[PDB]
């Protein structure tokens, strides 16, 4: 199985009226939910207006966040994995590493808006690493989650980018 923490969706925005059972039966269409949690006041029972849900595998997590939007109990709301950015940066790519390496493989993370390969503001020259753009911070989640990242034969190291 793997690691429960990777199977959580932290859903922001909701319904006050969103209840553990009305959060339950919308996200159960993208997968088994081994748990479900609606965030209370401990005194007023007042929701918080956030919550998670823990599918069974990551697969579904992967569906349910395929599935955005989500209106639950009339309002939509936030889903994310266990700092929301779109852009990575990806280093180590050498000089022999070009767009349609970089773009075939992130692309199928999700849909990419930019790819920036950096290189010498003097001579021109690659500097081994560049910045990715996507039109969704899901796929950064999904990417620097990951132990290992190769393209174009090499081992990258990728992070977020601000
Ligand atoms: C952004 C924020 O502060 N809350 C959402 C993320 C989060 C952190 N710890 C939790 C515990 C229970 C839960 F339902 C959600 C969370």
């Amino acid at each position: 199985k793997e690691p429960e923490q990777l199977r959580k969706l932290f859903i922001g925005g909701l319904s006050f009226e969103t209840t553990d059972e009305s959060l339950r039966s919308h996200f159960e269409q993208w997968g088994t939910l081994t748990d479900c949690v609606v965030m209370r006041d401990p005194n007023t029972k007042r929701s918080r207006g956030f919550g998670f849900v823990t599918y069974a595998t990551v697969e579904e997590v992967d569906a349910a966040m395929n599935a955005r939007p989500h209106k639950v109990d009339g309002r939509v709301v936030e889903p994310k994995r266990a700092l929301t950015v779109k852009k990575i940066f990806v280093g180590g790519i050498k000089e022999d590493t070009e767009e349609h390496h970089l773009r075939d493989y992130f692309e199928q993370y999700g849909k990419i808006e930019v790819i920036e390969i950096m290189t010498d503001r003097g001579s021109g020259k690659k500097r081994g690493f560049a910045f990715v753009t996507f039109d969704d911070h899901d796929s950064v989640d999904k990417i620097v989650i990951q132990k290992y990242h190769t393209v174009n034969g090499h081992n990258c190291e990728v992070r977020k980018a601000l």
